[PDB]
């Protein structure tokens, strides 16, 4: 995926992964943990 992609903290749960990933983690975490 070397061309654009960004990774971040899930701010329920607390970890670091790419936009696509992390923004369904966090709003699937926002519900379970
Ligand atoms: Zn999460």
């Amino acid at each position: 995926g070397s061309r654009q992609v960004t990774k971040v903290d899930c701010p329920v749960c607390g970890v670091n992964i790419p936009e696509s990933h992390i923004n369904k983690h966090l709003d699937s975490c926002l519900s379970r943990e």
